[PDB]
């Protein structure tokens, strides 16, 4: 029952942000904005009012591009491959709505419901990939399956919203490449605590989660080979105006402030040491699961040493997590997320309570949670 | 050459916002956020970090609904008919992508390019409506035309981004209703200086303009008869999850902060007196056009007494406004918008410089502009 690695990171992180009113263990849903991030945003809006809205935006180009670059660095793409979105669903929809010719797709059974929804809405046939009892892709079986039965692209949610299994992203991406098939990665969850530098052809993620930037921002990155094959829904493909596929994908009103906010927030991840941060988040999972290994009416779902901060609890006596969550919030200020089946229809047989705490979490807090979980009605 | 009505409104408005670095005459592109609005936004983001992101959002429901209601009041819809968007293009796309059965449409020749683009992208046949030499719809001819040749809906940009003609919105809407045809109104420009209470079946607008709220927010309002006929692209119409058409349209990650920001900003319009504000904006146009009636190399396009703050200048010696604009900004701190043909392809034969100043503008400033316009190379 091993103890915690003391890191000045956990502490710097905590103090860089407003103090939690209660106890916040859902950076997986929406993390917490640093003062700098918050202020960077406010600043932009202030500046919009001074110099003019679109001149302010121009002025922010350095900062916007900063963020692209930072994002690019974490996924191994070019900054010029990275576009801004409203989030990871805007992202996957921009992508799939743009996707040329044949629209077959393989993905995990664990695939995110709203993703499947976008997949379906864009007319993709969607096969499952072989997995283990956890939902972790069997990379071998999948390679064989993908050669035998080819598919127009593979969509890998590298880290799932509903379960803290880290998918073997890089080895699936090579397997898929060996079969001559592109890989889209949903890194909404993964960007910030999984090595997202893995060879993917497109990646997307959201600002508000592990990168702890503003809501209303996400990113989509597409390798230029793929980017230029894409056919944006809007404008129509018979286009008088000459702009690139990515320029088309990034077209539309948006909170630029939030985007500069985001840029700060990514910068801050890089600043803290990507690799340093992921190791802590992995530890956070360990501690979280070791601390929660002993709770009646609640089973920990993920293997102890999954390198992840998402841990999920299945109720062993029919308790509904949705309720437990809103209890935990209203009574004890503890913020959690409650994952309904719709999050992963073809894998979740039963809902779960999701702890997703950041580096800042202490063993006290994990213990406060465990405690408060027991006292829960 | 009549003078200005002194109103404590102009002054209250100015002082409620950060002071303009130079001179800002493009509230038509992006206006200026009050301190309250800016702070309301920051606050939300701060609060996200304290209590949790989605609990903060819940908490803001009062404020969010406030804004719907306020918007609703200005267009004569129910607050429950109003949904939040990213802007007026998200809006028209959400609408047209959702539109059932036959997709014919009539609109002005003056129709906004990006609108036509969305129209086309959603497979609408798009007829023009009869207009005068200004582009103002001939309501009579149009009624006759719409009875003789029916169309699945009419799309009226009530106030055009490229020209400060106020379209006879209410009388066209009855004409269209007398022919049994619904009206969608693009009130991106109009919401805030035209009476948008006119009988339209859907209306949409943006936060960042005359309502001077945050970027990344717009609104879409749809009357329930129409709302429930609509078929959202995403999720697919074969939907396991039971949510209303509007709930579907409002689904997706977003800057909630910005939305509460917006709510403040609408509130502030109501607070100032809608009718009071529009009368000033109309005066602003008068003054703007009277002050600019005498400039060489620049003709005022709109009739003097169009009840509008948008005035546009056509260069009489081949000057490119794009350039003049970026000169005006870099040299004299005067912010303007330069309207390229793409803004209204089937009406604009030639680009224009657009003054769109708010209530705060003084005759000095309009004169400073006129002056600075002369000295421009
Ligand atoms: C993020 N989502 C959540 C609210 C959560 O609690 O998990 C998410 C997204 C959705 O992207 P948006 O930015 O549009 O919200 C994408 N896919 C995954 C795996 C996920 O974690
Ligand atoms: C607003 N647009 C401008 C940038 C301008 O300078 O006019 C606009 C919109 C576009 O909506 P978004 O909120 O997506 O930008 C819609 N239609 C009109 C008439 C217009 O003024």
């Amino acid at each position: 029952p091993r103890g915690s690695h003391m890191v000045m990171l956990a502490q710097q992180w905590r103090d860089a942000r407003p103090k939690v009113a209660g106890l916040h263990l859902d950076s997986g849903a929406c993390s917490r904005q640093s003062f700098a991030v918050i202020d960077a945003t406010t600043a932009h809006a202030r500046h919009e009012a001074e110099v003019g809205g679109y001149v302010a935006a121009e002025a922010a180009t350095p900062a916007l591009d900063a963020g692209r670059a930072a994002v690019a660095s974490l996924i191994g793409f070019a900054a010029s491959d990275v576009v801004y979105t409203s989030g990871s669903n805007h992202a996957i929809d921009l992508l799939l709505s743009s996707w040329p010719g044949k629209r077959t797709l393989a993905c995990l059974p664990g695939e995110f419901g709203p993703n499947l929804s976008a997949m379906a809405a864009n007319g993709f046939q969607v096969r499952a990939l072989p997995v283990d009892d956890d939902g972790r892709v069997l990379v071998d079986e999948a390679s064989h399956e993908l050669s035998a039965h080819p598919v127009a692209l593979v969509h890998l949610t590298a880290l799932a919203s509903h379960r803290g299994i880290a998918q073997p992203a890089a080895e699936l991406v090579e397997a898929c490449h060996n079969a001559g098939i592109p890989v889209v990665i949903d890194a909404a969850q993964a960007l910030g605590h999984l090595d997202c530098n893995v060879g993917a052809d497109a990646v997307y993620s959201s600002s508000r989660k592990w990168l702890a930037g503003p809501r209303g921002v996400g990113v989509l990155a597409v390798r230029p080979e793929l980017a230029e094959r894409l056919q944006p829904r809007i404008p129509p493909s018979d286009w008088p105006i000459p702009m690139s596929v990515l320029e088309k994908l990034e077209l539309g009103e948006h909170n630029a402030a939030a985007r500069v906010g985001f840029s700060v927030a990514v910068g801050e991840h890089l600043a803290a040491g990507p690799t340093a941060v992921r190791e802590r988040l992995a530890e956070v999972g360990r501690l979280s699961r070791q601390v929660l290994a002993e709770v009646d009416g609640w089973r920990v779902v993920e293997p102890v040493d999954q390198p992840t901060a998402i841990t999920t609890l299945e109720s062993t006596d029919g308790a509904d997590p949705a309720s437990v969550r809103s209890w935990l919030i209203a009574e004890r200020g503890i913020v959690t997320t409650a994952c309904e089946l719709a999050r992963a229809p073809f894998e979740m047989r039963t809902p779960v309570l999701r702890i997703s705490p950041h580096v800042d979490v202490t063993v006290d807090e994990l213990e406060q949670f465990a405690a408060a979980l027991r006292e829960a009605p």
